[PDB]
């Protein structure tokens, strides 16, 4: 088990700047002195020098806890020095506070030793330590239950922080709500036939209901954990660069440079879409030529490399575009990720459904250069070849291939030191990737399940694996993430709403086109869109009348002409006089 | 001027229950004793008995003011016994507090003498008194200025309360924003011709911009006056009836009876729409028969009576349907008013545009019974005959006819008594009617100005009269309204949004139909609707980055393994040893 270590710093020391780096080390050992953290130094392979830090004096930690509590109470996060026993401390919050003490600048109670901007550029990783016993128990418990109750998600929140807990709760809710589309698709595939308008309407209604119920559940969860409104607190980015400083004093960046850098996005998107469209058109032309006298499978198996290259390019562009706050930078990065992944994972199906189907006479030059009728039922089978194959490769590159890579690389207190040395080489866990994968799966169900009604069922099975598989990816395949606080899942709500709307637009058009005049198609699209809007309004209105959080908040709030009538017998007597005399 | 009188109670005493009513009078003179209000009794014509009440002891009034301030601070209305000088008192708030003291029940600090449910059913009117000097000065000032600055609206808020001030601010903003549609319509009428798509798009954009800017301005105004969030405070309705009482104890009404009464609305709406449709169809058939070998003018001049009858029926139905809170009852009444007025004022134009234009062969039996081609340009001129005529009759029945009626009815301290006796016979001022009229005018501009582009200009002129004329209607033609507090204009925002959306749908369809295939019309409608949605999103996003209220709120918030290394020189020395020995 752990030796009480709370944080580990790598601090690689290359021989090139042996003096300078050494000086930095001295500064580092001073920067951790004033805060009150005990530091020990140990050998680290690959010419590194692992330092272990942990809080020693309980008084300083209690003062920091009280300061953080007051800070969050001031901003409205909390509605309610022996308070530590009154509200029990948890591992996630304690680790977050220690990390803040390590990272926060001087003028805010901390000693900022962030590894990016200051002189100590040798530091590159600050991570907590894993718990093997808890990981083994967690895996064993989750692999032997049919479902996960709220207690397991609460334990995840207690240990690994709030972001991981929110992701797991969202995945569980999505998996439990995916049952209805699966049953509906099985019913439509067994008797209804193919390309049914009823299935499209039911899918739209299910998407609306799931989205609204998830919003309500996330509000309730945020209220329950006492992290309601943390999104309103801004956290400054250490890497933010400033040119002019104005007045509390806050650094200001000229917005013109930001807009100038932002406009570089449009050529990037145009080049990406042109190249990918050329690739998919060439692949489809080759497939059609082969049919006339596998390429889709080759494209599906070869797209991850191009996706990774574009992802690296997008992250570099986001880094170049200066951002002052963490939330804005994360939102911009998420938007770029979603756009690229949407294009890459949807353009093939869009071309198959809305180009090859309605008029297949436009790719004639491609066939002629390679050297005929269009199949309305092609897309259906193609959709299958897009689902199952993916469900295989996504299960390969995310589970077994990393294990094989780790096995290949791998092949008195030395046990703990060896364990931490092996742990320090892993990559930091990112929660955005799982969110993106789940959102893309939801989009598949939303706007392409009508072609192949059984598809949802397959996804359901995959979800039951993912809820465990991702857990394994955190157990052994990644280092412990830094516990942060998040009110909600973030900008993914906008992505889900956009995908639902696009699905409502697309499913009816696909049904009308594959079942067979422009007026009929336009009428079908209009009716589907307006039905979606009406269902959205009705579901919002119904769910507005259902939440214990507001009850608790209300309970807390509740718990927390003059002188002629001077007397009054005289007034009554004169009133009686008027009452008597009005009878005349 | 006034004799210091703060409130007047009529308390008509018919000779039928001379004893019983008299007993009630005694009870009344006791109910106003405990609170601390001086009561005087004076003769009232039509066998009535006017009582004047005013607060005498400053200590009780100060205590009530402090209690109200604490109550609103507890609910979040206020973010910030000599406090009266610290925050100056105003006539509107003082009158509201006195009215609450008169009306609030026993267990809440008041002495509830509401004139509806209790034994004192003889009471029928409690009203404040007008100020002739202030009214004359206000009329003279407003009739000699080209525009009204924020100071005049602030004075209105100080004197007549918050509801009237909000209505006047909304009317001023609407009048100032109506300039752009007028210029656009003049430009389109001078050179562009008739039935232009560009004008429809510009009208949609203007409606979106005006709605969003009004929302922002109303948020700012609510923050400035310190009445932000008063909508969240529920006020119990004295007329509410209960059957079973549960547990603080609150009365509960069986929702099944409420739904049973609510379902009576559908037959009412069906009967109203059928009767009105038959009427308009008959009028149009008569007009067409006369053309083949004025009726619209007769319909326009005769609709107010039917409108009033239906309005009385709707108010009776709303009274029958029991409601527990004031806001819900007001919202339901407003919804019924809007539905009825929308139908009555729009069905004629809808029938002319979407029935007579696309296929005029369906009313053939009507013409045959009375005993041919349709005119595409008819609706335009018809729209004119619907605007100007209305602008006349609405200016007649609302300004001059009430003055004539009052003149016909009319023809040591007796002057003040005579003035109050004449004042007590007027009807209570209602602010919903002006809101409904303005909303209907906005709907006219939104979805029927493309047929007659000049129409907006005419409306502009009318607005400049209304901003004064309505003021006159409060000066002499109505009694002083009870000053209440409102956060926003209320449910009229939903009506404005619905009217804007319907206008975006309707204007493009009218353009396409009157300019001449179903596919073209459907494409035009779809493009117009989606352009409206995109413009709405863009305007919301832009206006989200513009407000001194949040700055003030932020300013207020801001203002408010272990033992082997014990020392630290030893740690640095051992670190040096590692640095030296890693070179080998
Ligand atoms: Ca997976
Ligand atoms: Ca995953
Ligand atoms: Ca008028
Ligand atoms: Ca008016």
């Amino acid at each position: 088990s752990n030796f009480g270590v709370d944080f580990v710093i790598h601090y690689k020391v290359p021989a090139a700047e042996r003096d300078e780096a050494e000086a930095g080390f001295v500064q580092l050992i001073r920067a951790l002195t004033t805060v009150g953290l005990a530091t020990e130094v140990r050998h680290g392979e690959n010419e590194s020098l692992l330092v272990f830090v942990k809080v020693a004096s309980p008084d300083l930690f209690a003062k920091q806890v009280y300061r953080a509590r007051l800070g969050d109470w001031l901003h409205g996060v909390r509605v309610s020095a022996q308070a530590l026993q009154d509200e029990p401390v948890v591992e996630a919050e304690r680790l977050r506070l220690i990390y803040l003490m390590i990272t926060k600048p001087h003028n805010e109670g901390g000693a900022g030793v962030t590894p990016t901007n200051a002189k100590w550029k040798h530091v590159e990783s600050i991570f907590p330590l894993h718990s093997h016993s808890f990981n083994k128990e967690w895996i064993k418990k989750w692999s032997s239950k049919y479902t996960l109750e709220q207690t397991d998600i609460d334990n995840i929140r207690d240990k690994f922080g709030e972001s991981v807990a929110f992701y797991f709760a969202f995945l569980r809710s999505y998996f439990r709500f995916l049952v209805i589309p699966s049953a509906f698709g099985f019913g439509a595939w067994l008797l209804l036939g193919q390309f049914s308008y009823l299935y499209a309407l039911l899918c739209g209604l299910w998407s609306v209901v799931f989205f609204e119920y998830w919003k309500k559940q996330e509000v309730d969860l945020a209220v329950q954990w006492g992290v309601r409104g943390v999104s309103s607190i801004q956290q400054s980015r250490p890497e933010f660069e400033w040119e002019h400083e104005a007045e509390e004093p806050v650094k200001v960046y000229p917005p013109m440079k930001r807009v100038k850098t932002q406009l570089l996005q449009i050529p990037f998107a145009l080049a990406c879409v042109v190249a990918l469209g050329a690739l998919i058109v060439t692949c489809n032309s080759l497939e059609v030529f082969i049919n006339e006298v596998l390429p889709t499978i080759f494209l599906v198996i070869g797209t991850p490399t191009i996706s990774g290259v574009l992802m690296g390019a997008a992250e570099k562009l986001n880094a170049m575009e200066n951002y002052a706050t963490v939330d804005a930078h994360d939102a911009a990065l998420i938007q770029k990720q979603f756009v690229l992944n949407f294009m890459t994972s949807y353009m093939a199906l869009f071309f198959t459904a809305f180009v090859y189907i309605p008029f297949g006479h436009i790719l004639h030059p491609f066939l002629n250069f390679w050297r005929f009728q269009i199949n309305p039922a092609a897309i259906s089978n193609q959709m299958f070849y897009f689902t199952v194959t993916a469900q295989i490769v996504n299960f390969a590159t995310e589970v077994v291939v990393p294990y094989i890579k780790q096995q290949a690389f791998q092949k008195e207190e030395a046990e703990f030191l060896q364990r931490v040395r092996e742990e320090c080489t892993l990559e930091e866990y990112d929660v955005s990737g799982d969110y993106r994968e789940m959102v893309m799966q939801f989009g598949y169900v939303a706007m392409f399940s009508v072609a192949w009604p059984l598809a949802a069922c397959c996804f359901l099975v995959n979800n039951w694996v993912e809820l465990r598989s991702d857990a394994l990816k955190i157990a052994i395949s990644s280092r412990r993430p830094i516990p942060w606080r998040t009110d909600s899942i973030g900008p993914w709500l906008t992505a889900l709403s956009f995908l639902s709307w696009l699905g409502s637009i697309t499913s009816s058009a696909i049904v009308y086109l594959c079942s067979n005049k422009a007026w009929g198609l336009l009428l079908s699209i209009l009716f589907a869109e307006h039905f979606y809007l009406v269902v959205q309004l009705a579901v919002r209105f119904v769910l507005s009348k259902l939440s214990p959080g507001l009850q608790k908040e209300r309970k807390e709030r509740f718990q927390t002409f003059w002188q002629r009538q001077r007397g009054m017998q005289e007034t009554i007597e004169i009133g009686r006089r008027m009452i008597e005399q009005q009878l005349a």
